[PDB]
């Protein structure tokens, strides 16, 4: 028999977040995994904005950076018939473009990088359990029992071949895509990659039209006697031949995430294809969403039904990752459409089709034009979708609305970011200085902890938080943004994203979602703050 | 549970241990009483030794993108306090042009800067995804051992139960106050404050006796740490964690007893000077792992185990001798400046203004307080022989009949290339496709390798024959001309110190094992025989 | 370049210059497509010659 | 220094200036017997002598 807080069961990018995070907020842990490592495969490697600016939060952005390859080298995505045959063309993924690298670097202090989940994973978890989390490898999570005041469950140890059981208060289901505890949970459900090496003597990622195999990376991935191998490279003048590995995938996302004591998150609630990066970078969000809201459960400071706002924030987001992955598969085939080829041609009608693309007629210029478009538009696949990784708007009761329309976007939601202080969003980022070094606006915020921003104007707000702060036992930091003070607005950009008076004040939550906004400081303005806090905080 | 060989420590030398051993297909169990790797500020001084291991196995690129290269490593600074006035400054960590020179012609590698904060989870990680079961939160309570193995009993706290393991052998890599050690018996002969803080303000010797500051972030070597002003000195700016260690000075005597085998620190516990310690573990687990693989397998008798005692236990003595005897380096610079060994502030400002007089008195200071600052440098870089200069005498080095050659330098200081059986294989630059290639990364993954040039084609089918007579691989490196592996430069020819029909004999973890002058009948015979002797068969 | 650094000129001078660490791999060869005789370390790039530099 | 390139070919058992002669001396340059490693040895000894100019 043990005993702690939190049981998560499972140590993949979720399960480990969460135990940081936890760990850091000061709250027991144990997390556990059924095998012996982390990972070993080549899955994951695009590591998007939010990731990182998680990873920055909490002090582990600069040894990701470290690791991984950066933006400047993740841009030639080239679309060809095998990497030695023609090539069809290329297009500037992961926001390589300027007029897109523009929009990527204005929407965040960090940035997109090549960083696979065989680094990613095992820097987690020693995090962890530096911060001080119980970490138990070789360890089977089997069921679990929940009563009135907390869950029991029954695990299995792989090296002594002993059961016994921890009691938690709560159970995280980072458990992947075959939960066992979302399936005792009883969740709402709705809804070949080969290793090898060789030198290919004679860009970053090639997507080769055979329908579609891909290819990148002495050693290499596509996606024993694997002479598939030779046809995508394709010769045989050259010479490994394995680790290979699948992976079936049954598209589906849990409509609810959270039953009693017990919340599911990372691919346990959402399991989707590969395309577009998104899997790691949600599992990770939605851990950063729910360890602060389980800290303040666990600590008094907040009312168990704060943690309903998990299911009410994350849900939306785990439905629309599912159907965004699979919508963007669709964008392949009008490629094979456009050569005037069936979605699985035979060696002779592709070899028609590349000299039909050369002709000098007002035919081959349409097939031209139709092939560009047609590759064009998979780049909402490949780093397009920058509204989709970034326009989280959440509705819960953890978020205190101001009385303001939703303001909706100015152009598609998916394709671009667009940042909004209204409560529900993401604090924008701008760069500010302290001590004349240039200082993010997510720098001031995070930490486990409100954040209350305003201007020199708004200097009533620091006595205002003080009381509120005081009076329901929470931290709640201030920042008076504005010349001579510690967070200077030294480029003028605070005044300019704010959307308020230079006297207005924004709520920030541990997650850096923005929960409450203050047009100015007159006495009305400020009595609302100890109104929202309140009902935040489910008190 | 059952395992091949239960590991009880995971630092550096039990990590190694059971990365080393996953990666030669034997099953292991590396345990630790803690919940995570070390956190401390401990060691950061990582050698060309350590840094080669890791290049062997595949972990030297990832290492050097955690760590500070060794160009940011060379200013160490002798001084009253950071604000005060500066005695001077002495090239650390072979910086000097020559030192590095010879650092440079020693290796592929280089020292680099790598705390054991990092270097730890990066070996850990490692070991689980090469095969290694880990577990941490697990205390090693005794064994007993038989005739066919060791039973070992375990405490969980995570769970609280007690069960036990069943193995063939045990290391103990579990520290300097190994229980594996004092259960085993092993004889031993032979005979620090660290404060990290924050503040607005490469390495700083502060003689107020000797205080060392480095690197926001700061560590010296809980309001009384006011102790960091005085080493800053001022209090004009704006004070944990804090943490000791006790060393007491000692080696074992022998590091084997029957079926356990301890290695790093629970064999040689001594003072942080030279950055021995670390790199010495990992090179223990090093010596180890292949040959208790050959064993397990069958591949190699038992008593290739004895070699662990009688290459390592040298060792053990030497670097705790040397650590201490480079502490007694320090006191001098007090008498030089004929300060007593703990001086006033006023007996100290009057040293400074004596350093400065322009007289033939003051010239004689200057140059006395100059002579015991570079005497500093045995303990701070300048130990390069002492670091590389490896003898094996043992039942797995096959001696060719020639007189040890010994030392043309002192051999503390300067390291020397040798080929003779017992040294370490020397490293030159080759080619392979036109991109060079070090004569180390010929060699190595856990295997045998025999290396020799174009009129030593014989050596090819010779060690087929030994090979499959003896169910052990035998890889074997023919380079020239038009070959795989080319001697572009010529250096192979100049190091190897035999005709270009000889042929050097390398062990898994390095060494030479044996040295044949040509490709004669009667050199060709000797290997089978060599071979042999090495595995105990 | 000791004479251009006396006189002011040295940094424009390794400005419009390749650095030594790109002069010194010298190929003896029958031609470029050819065999490789084998190489030499020129211009002090050999690490004794470099410290002796 | 413009005497140390000759003995290059003297090495090669080539004379100072055919096609033939020099496909001969890379065959030559490869054997594996004794006079073959002496001829390797040369080469490299004449090559290391280039390395004054
Ligand atoms: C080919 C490919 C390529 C990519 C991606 C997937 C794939 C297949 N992804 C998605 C990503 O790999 C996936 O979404 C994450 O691994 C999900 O992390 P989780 O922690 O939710 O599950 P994960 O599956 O990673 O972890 C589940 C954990 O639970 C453990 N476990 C399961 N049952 C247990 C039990 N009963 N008891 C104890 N432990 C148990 C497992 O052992 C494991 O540790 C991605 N994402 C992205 O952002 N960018 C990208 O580029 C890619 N690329
Ligand atoms: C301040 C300072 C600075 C330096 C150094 C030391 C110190 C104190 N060193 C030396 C270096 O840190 C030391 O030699 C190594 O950590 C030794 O590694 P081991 O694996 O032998 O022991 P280590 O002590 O690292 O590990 C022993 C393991 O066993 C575990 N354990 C103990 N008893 C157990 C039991 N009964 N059951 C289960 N687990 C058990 C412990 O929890 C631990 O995991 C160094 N070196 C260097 O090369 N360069 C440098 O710069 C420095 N600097």
């Amino acid at each position: 028999s043990a005993e702690t807080d939190v049981l998560i069961v499972g140590a993949g990018p979720a399960g480990a977040m969460s135990a940081t995070l936890l760990a850091s907020l000061g709250i027991r842990s144990l997390m556990i995994n059924r095998w012996r490592s982390t990972s070993p495969g080549p899955r994951s490697h695009i590591i998007n904005q939010r990731t990182m600016e998680i990873l920055r939060d909490i002090g582990l952005e600069e040894s990701a950076k470290s690791l991984a390859v950066p933006k400047e080298y993740m841009g030639e995505h080239v679309y060809a018939t095998s990497l030695a045959g023609e090539e069809f063309g290329r297009i500037p993924a992961w926001a390589s473009h300027p007029q897109a690298h523009a929009e990527h670097e204005l929407a965040s202090p960090s940035r997109y990088c090549d960083l696979p989940q065989l680094y990613f994973e095992p820097m987690v978890v020693s995090e962890a359990a530096l911060r001080g989390a119980d970490v138990r490898f070789l360890t089977e999570y089997l069921g679990h029992v929940e009563d009135q005041d907390g869950v029991t469950a029954r695990l299995l140890d792989h090296v002594s071949g002993a059961e016994y059981e921890v009691r938690a208060k709560y159970i995280i289901g980072a458990d992947g895509a075959h939960s066992l505890v979302a399936q005792n949970a009883g969740l709402p459900f709705e809804g070949i990659n080969i290793e090898f090496s060789a030198d290919l003597s004679s860009g970053d990622m090639y997507w080769m039209f055979r329908g579609v195999a891909a290819l990148r990376m002495n050693k290499w991935i596509c996606v024993e006697e694997k002479k598939i191998i030779h046809e995508i490279i394709g010769t045989d003048e050259i010479p490994e031949v394995g680790p290979i590995s699948t992976w079936t995938i049954n598209q589906q996302y849990a409509v609810r995430n959270t039953s009693g004591r017990v919340f599911c998150m990372g691919d346990a609630v959402h399991r989707h294809t590969p395309m577009g990066g998104l899997g790691l970078n949600t599992s990770v969000q939605d851990a950063y969403n729910l360890a602060w809201k389980l800290a303040l459960v666990l600590k008094g400071q907040a009312a168990p039904t704060l943690l309903d706002s998990y299911d009410a924030e994350r849900s939306p987001v785990a439905k629309q990752i599912v159907e965004r992955a699979f919508k963007s598969l669709s964008t392949f085939p009008p490629v094979f459409e456009a050569l005037s080829l069936p979605p699985a041609p035979t060696e002779s009608e592709m070899a028609e089709a590349l000299v039909r693309l050369k002709d000098a007629s007002e035919e081959g210029a349409k097939r031209r034009a139709a092939l560009r478009k047609a590759m064009d538009a998979t780049i909402i696949g490949l780093g397009g979708g920058h509204g989709v990784e970034l326009n989280q708007r959440y509705v819960s009761r953890a978020v205190f609305p101001d009385g303001t329309p939703d303001p909706g976007f100015v152009r598609d939601q998916e394709f671009f970011y667009q940042a909004s202080t209204r409560p529900g969003a993401h604090l924008p980022h701008v760069w500010l200085t302290e001590n004349q070094r240039r200082i993010s606006t997510l720098d001031l915020c995070g930490k486990g902890r409100f954040t209350l921003l305003t201007g020199l104007s708004g200097a009533a707000w620091k006595h205002e938080a003080e009381q509120v702060s005081q009076s329901l036992g929470i931290e709640l930091k201030v920042c008076v943004i504005g010349p001579g003070q510690e967070f200077v607005d030294t480029y003028g950009e605070y005044a300019k994203i704010s959307e308020i008076g230079e006297s207005g004040a924004l709520l920030v939550r541990p997650d850096m979602f923005i929960a409450f906004r203050a047009k100015d400081a007159s006495r009305e303005g400020l009595e609302q703050l100890n109104v929202a806090v309140k009902s935040i905080l489910g008190r």
